[PDB]
């Protein structure tokens, strides 16, 4: 038996540092989706994120705190019902929270009256339910979406089984190798792009749906990124969109999100439809990649910053990254903004269930290093998987000038003319 808070006094509480208000819901739904049919989407202003799926994950107290959601806060749940955060406030309260409230009237009254502030993630368009890929090839009504074609892809990097071990019913698969060059790591020339895409059965103005498999990555063994696949799924929708394909989602979560939300699963081998055209030039949105020479740049100028998304052993120089790259070390003058564990993990991310993490405590890590909006913002790391992967996410929250510096610690290192630092810092 909870106690309850009313409109008015949360409303006078969205100020108090001393009042950590949670929304349970799913993060989709806190990102903006209006997964109710709701008017306005998104979460009560300044509310943090813990969906209540999460609930059966054994770290639930480690995140929790995580999140610096302490014990002498007061907190205050609300979901689209009261009764979804019951689970949720029983469960702080057996952990030692004895203030525990829960805020009844999400939706529809905080929803339907814009006296009552909201915040969301502003693209969060581009980043996908389930429930919305569901819809969208079950031939449904869903939101934000205007568009006739689209193509779910199923990303890997030389592992069709990652496909044909259960896809998305009718995705095709489209290996990494398809984008990108195994000589360079970097996004491959025009020409092979209008080709590579075309003969995927994509157009500029097709809706691509990219999402990838996560199949526990190993640093053992040749080709972990085998295993990352929709890690992998990012990387190629930052192409797709420097291509010049102009409707680019991503499933929020990966394969892992379909499956939890108990969607069927299918493993024929799609063959693919062609399409002779892909219907505009390439690449119509060069700025989201930057060479060496723009990166160069970036790093002597006050405008602008490259941003090094890699591990912290990677880092200080301890492991190379990959068994493909040879020297160990960082690009002088770099912002860090450790990925996770090691090349083929993004913990630092992304949640448990590979879902972004809660965009307001990336911007605010971002902010301590002086990662911020206004500047020309690179994004790297070991051949640019990551690097992409962040640079979405700052893409998501509206970011207007954030790009993918491709060639990374690869193309950087593999000149020996270039400076590099190693050790911890100074
Ligand atoms: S950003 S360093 C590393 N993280 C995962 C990748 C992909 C890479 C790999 O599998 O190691 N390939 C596909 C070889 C570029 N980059
Ligand atoms: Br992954
Ligand atoms: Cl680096
Ligand atoms: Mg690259
Ligand atoms: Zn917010």
């Amino acid at each position: 038996d909870h106690t309850e808070i009313t409109t008015d006094s949360l409303l006078a509480l969205l100020g108090s540092e001393k009042v950590k208000i949670i929304d349970v819901r799913s993060a989709d739904a806190y990102n903006g989706w209006r997964m109710r049919g709701e008017v306005r989407g998104g979460h009560i202003k300044g509310a943090k994120s813990l969906p209540a799926k999460w609930l059966t994950d054994p770290e639930w107290l480690n995140i929790v705190r995580f999140k610096q959601i302490r014990p002498e806060d007061a907190i205050v749940l609300y979901g689209y019902t009261p009764e979804e955060c019951e689970q949720t406030a029983t469960r702080f309260k057996e952990n030692g929270y004895n203030n525990v409230s829960v805020f009844h009237r999400f939706h529809p009254d905080w929803t339907g009256n814009d006296a009552f502030p909201m915040d969301r993630l502003e693209q969060y368009n581009r980043l996908v339910p389930a429930e919305w890929v569901n819809g969208l090839i079950s031939g449904e009504e869903i939101p934000e979406y205007d568009n006739d074609t689209f193509i779910v892809c199923h990303a890997h990097y030389r592992n069709r089984d990652a496909y044909l071990s259960g896809h998305i019913p009718g995705a095709t698969d489209m290996d990494t190798l398809a984008l990108e060059s195994p000589e360079t790591w970097n996004r491959r020339t025009p020409e092979e792009l209008k080709k590579a895409l075309e003969e995927h059965g994509i157009t500029a103005s097709t809706t691509v749906v990219l999402y990838g498999k996560f199949m526990h990555p190993d640093n053992a063994d040749e080709f972990p990124g085998s295993a990352a696949g929709h890690i992998g799924a990012i990387r190629l929708a930052f192409i797709m969109m420097y291509a010049g394909v102009e409707d680019v989602r991503v499933l929020n979560g990966g394969y892992q999100s379909w499956t939890d939300a108990g969607f069927a699963i299918s493993k024929d081998d799609v063959p693919k439809t062609t399409v002779p055209e892909f219907g505009a030039p390439i690449p119509s949105r060069p700025e989201f990649a930057v060479d060496i020479d723009e990166a160069k740049e970036m790093l002597q100028s006050e405008d602008s910053d490259l941003v090094c998304v890699r591990s912290y052993p990677e880092y200080i120089g301890e492991v190379s990254g990959a068994n493909y790259i040879k020297k160990k070390g960082r690009i002088p003058g770099a912002i860090f903004a450790e990925c996770g564990s090691d090349a083929y993990h993004m913990e630092n991310y992304r949640n448990h269930d590979h879902t972004t993490r809660e965009y307001h405590e990336i911007e605010d890590i971002w902010a301590k290093s002086g990662i911020i909006p206004k500047k020309h913002l690179a994004f790297y790391c070991g051949t640019g998987w990551r690097g992409s992967e962040a640079w979405f996410n700052a893409l998501l929250m509206g970011w207007p000038r954030v790009s993918v510096y491709d060639g990374g610690w690869f193309e950087w290192s593999n000149d020996p003319e270039n400076p590099y630092e190693t050790g911890v810092p100074k």
